[PDB]
């Protein structure tokens, strides 16, 4: 069982349950399968064949998930085009990917029309809500692909065959890569037992992590809630109405949800809700601000397209007082380049092996034993939790020993008088580097400098101690490199500078 057959099995055994819903629409598992079958028939009637690449370019809608599944059913290689791409970058990917067809919605197509319609290898262009005067040549209305009943034609799909290309470099997934990537993602979707759960991903469904989440949720029998851009702009209001059991988002997504409660009397109840902050870093500081706002125990996921899917999962960030990213998922193997130290660079190999990189003309094959160098520094505890020591380019050297800003910042944020902090170093003639702490005092809370110093005496080794404190009422926009370059400016704008 491949990804489409897994969906079809659950769809046919739980046919009347809701598979996908929006605020004002819903489709059952069975009716979703019927839509998928119609699209497949339309694709094959348009002479789309196995191995043909199809660029997909649309916002969150039921047709997007059905189109993925229709591509999987007939073996058409789907190529999702991020909504963040300009018209210029969209056309480049259509050309680079050697796509011969394109499926998009009205908003994205009309932003991109000449570019799309000037890619001459595109035999078919299907647009949801295509305007009638634009039905001509190879541009078709989406209705034409579903106008014909399912023809019950068979499909021979094999696990080694290409399934999709996800551009960061076009990362090629086989059917097996997707099976294994969804299997990793399934382990990270753990809604609480309802006293039926709906899954929400705030990342666009065109983006690989949401694709995997959606497959994984449907295969577990959950419904998937799809939100529009305006729905997410009004996320607190949307959440109060839709009440999903599980929410994936960026750290920025959840920071926004926290901010909205400050100014919205009627509190949103996320206490039963399981929330997963997804990224390539650590969510420890977010998790604890997230707990005293909502009483919810934030989780995190760590992965990237080159590793197939999520590879490291923290099912309870707030339970670990040090910054940490969690535990390798099943089959995930790690290596820490920590020669002669306890801390080192995290190297990962994933059980979801991507096939290679599409370079326009050939697939650059990956030796399936290759490790990925993350650029992140870790230490592995006895229980195999990965303590997160930050971004390797951010480490500081003090008397030869490495110092990790993320670690100092996590200690600093524990103080109630500190709203936020950023630690970085500046050059120093005879010490090499000097540690600076940029401290943001909590509003109203009166400042107070040696308190920080004495606090840090009690909690970090001396060599990690900042040599200097810059008190600033707002920290600029975070890149410790840029702030280090602005060190003299920061001091001149500072409300106070304390030098030890
Ligand atoms: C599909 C590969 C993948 C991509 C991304 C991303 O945010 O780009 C993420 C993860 C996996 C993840 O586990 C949390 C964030």
């Amino acid at each position: 069982m491949n990804t489409f057959s897994s969906f079809r099995k659950h769809a046919l055994l739980h046919s009347k349950e809701t598979a996908v819903k929006s605020i004002n629409h819903n489709i059952s598992f069975y009716n979703l399968l019927l839509l998928i079958q119609r699209i497949a028939t339309g694709l094959k009637s348009a002479n789309i064949k196995k191995g043909d690449r199809i660029s997909i370019h649309m916002g969150n809608c039921f047709e997007l998930i059905a189109t993925y599944y229709a591509c999987l059913k007939i073996g058409a290689v789907f190529v999702p085009l991020s909504l963040k791409l300009s018209a210029k970058e969209v056309k480049n990917l259509i050309q680079h990917s050697s796509s011969c067809a394109y499926i998009g919605d009205k908003k994205r197509f009309y932003e991109t029309k000449q570019e799309i319609e000037s890619c001459t290898m595109l035999e078919k262009i299907w647009v949801i809500d295509l305007k009638i005067e634009d039905k001509e040549n190879n541009t078709h209305n989406w209705e034409e692909i579903i106008s014909q009943p399912y023809d019950y034609s068979e499909d021979n799909i094999y696990t080694d065959e290409i399934a999709s290309i996800f551009y960061t470099k076009g990362i090629v997934y086989s059917q097996k890569t997707l099976i294994d990537a969804v299997n990793l993602t399934k382990v990270t979707i753990n809604p609480r037992l309802p006293k039926k759960p709906a899954i929400l991903s705030l990342v666009d469904l065109i983006s690989p992590w949401s694709i995997l989440i959606t497959f994984a949720a449907l295969q577990k029998g959950y419904s998937v809630l799809l939100l529009s851009e305006v729905d997410i702009e009004n996320i607190t209001e949307t959440l109060k109405e839709t009440q999903p059991a599980w929410i994936a988002g960026t750290p920025s997504n959840f920071h926004k949800i926290i901010k909205n409660e400050e100014n919205n009397n009627n509190s949103l109840d996320l206490s039963e809700t399981v929330c997963v902050a997804g990224g390539d870093s650590c969510a420890t500081e977010l998790s604890q601000k997230f707990f005293e706002c909502f009483g919810s125990h934030l989780q995190s996921s760590y992965g990237q397209t080159e590793l197939g899917g999520p590879v490291i999962y923290h099912h309870d960030i707030y339970a670990i007082n040090e910054p940490s990213i969690g535990w390798p998922l099943p089959g995930v193997e790690i290596k820490i380049n920590n020669t002669q130290s306890s801390n080192g660079e995290l190297l990962i190999r994933s059980p979801a092996k991507t096939i290679g990189i599409w370079n326009g003309h050939d697939i650059e094959l990956f030796p399936s034993d290759r490790w990925l160098a993350t650029g992140d520094l870790v230490r592995q505890e006895n229980n195999r939790n990965l303590i997160f020591l930050g971004r390797e380019k951010d480490q500081i050297k003090i008397e030869g020993y490495p110092v990790y800003p993320i670690e100092i910042e996590n200690t600093l944020i524990q103080h109630a008088d500190i709203a936020a902090s950023v630690v970085f170093s500046v050059p120093d003639k005879y010490a090499g580097e000097r540690i600076i702490a940029l401290i943001q005092p909590q509003k109203n809370h009166s400042l107070k400098a040696e308190t920080i110093a004495s606090y840090l005496s009690d909690n970090l080794a001396h060599y990690k101690h900042p040599s200097e404190y810059i008190f600033i009422k707002e920290i600029p926009v975070i890149s410790r490199r840029k702030l280090s370059n602005e060190y003299h400016l920061l001091k001149s704008q500072a409300e106070k500078v304390f030098t030890l």
